């Protein structure tokens, strides 16, 4: 038992909301809080402005202090910091970013780093603004994650739309 609340089940271990990240998280207090991140870590817009948002800047200030010591992450990489005032530890995840180039494939692999985790809120890796379809992230994301996955999509209509087109 866990304290996510009002998610539908889709599979033995993923879940899925209709709701905004930053909200879901600062109610929760969840142990992990993925964000949507990019190689360099800068939390400009989507999921990872809105977190870092959320931290009054502090996540940025962390990840600043990561990257100028280990350098860029890799596109379908991780690392685990902080989660400042809204979960425990942040696992930041780089899906690929269509809207870059980046090779879709990838995805997978992104997703791969949630299953060193029990029990994750996430949003859905490379849609938004990283420009991936959104139905095909939540299809690699029930294919691949085998942890417990709470799934936090803030868009009502993409939401009704994942849940009606679930197979
Ligand atoms: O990963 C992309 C998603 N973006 C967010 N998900 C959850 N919470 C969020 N807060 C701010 C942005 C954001 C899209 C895909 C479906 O819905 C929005
Ligand atoms: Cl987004």
């Amino acid at each position: 038992v866990n304290s996510f609340s009002g998610y539908l089940k889709l599979t033995d271990n993923v879940y899925i909301k209709n709701a905004d990240i930053v909200e879901e998280a600062k109610k929760v207090k969840p142990t992990v809080v993925v964000n949507a991140a990019n190689v360099y870590l800068k939390h400009g817009g989507g999921v990872a402005g809105a977190l870092n948002k959320a931290t009054n800047n502090a996540m940025q200030v962390e990840s600043d202090d990561y990257i100028a010591t280990n350098g860029p992450l890799k596109v379908g990489g991780s690392c685990v910091l902080s989660g400042h005032n809204l979960a425990k530890h942040c696992l930041h995840v780089v899906g690929p970013n269509v809207n870059k180039g980046e090779d879709i494939q990838l995805l997978k692999s992104a997703y791969e780093n949630f299953n060193q985790h029990e029990v994750l809120l996430a949003p859905l890796l490379s849609a938004g603004i990283f420009g991936a379809d959104p139905i095909h992230s939540l299809r690699v994301c029930v294919d691949t994650v085998r942890t417990n996955v709470y799934l936090a999509v803030f868009d009502k209509n993409l939401y009704d739309k994942l849940v009606s087109s679930f197979l």
